């Protein structure tokens, strides 16, 4: 399937254990990739403050369309030293590994894969 349907655990930035993917754009969306799909990938809403509390390159999934069943169809853009590689719509938030931290919430995405 070129899309899967996923509900993200919504973590607060304080409480993410793992705060990057890796340490290159293509390594980030690999992994971010990988995570997604092992169900292990974490979604953290961008605020004042929160993109300074994890680590670059940054792992972004943006609004791809204007919601099938619920869930935003979202696609990946990373970013590094203010260089984004891809272009979409509006940031639904920052991912990161999931490795058990409790959410305050879920966010029902359809992911582009």
């Amino acid at each position: 399937k070129t899309h899967v349907q996923l509900s993200l655990p919504v973590l607060q930035v304080r409480d993410v254990l793992v705060r990057g993917f890796g340490d290159s754009v293509e390594e980030v969306l690999s992994e971010a990739r990988q995570h997604l799909k092992d169900g292990t990938c974490g979604l953290v809403e961008v605020e004042k403050g929160v993109l300074p509390q994890l680590e670059q390159p940054y792992v972004f999934i943006k609004r791809s369309d204007a919601a099938p069943h619920g869930h935003v169809m979202v696609e990946l853009v990373a970013e590094l030293e203010g260089i984004q590689y891809g272009r979409s719509g509006e940031t639904l938030g920052v991912l990161v590994p999931h490795v058990g931290e409790i959410p305050v919430a879920y966010r029902k995405v359809l992911l582009r894969k």
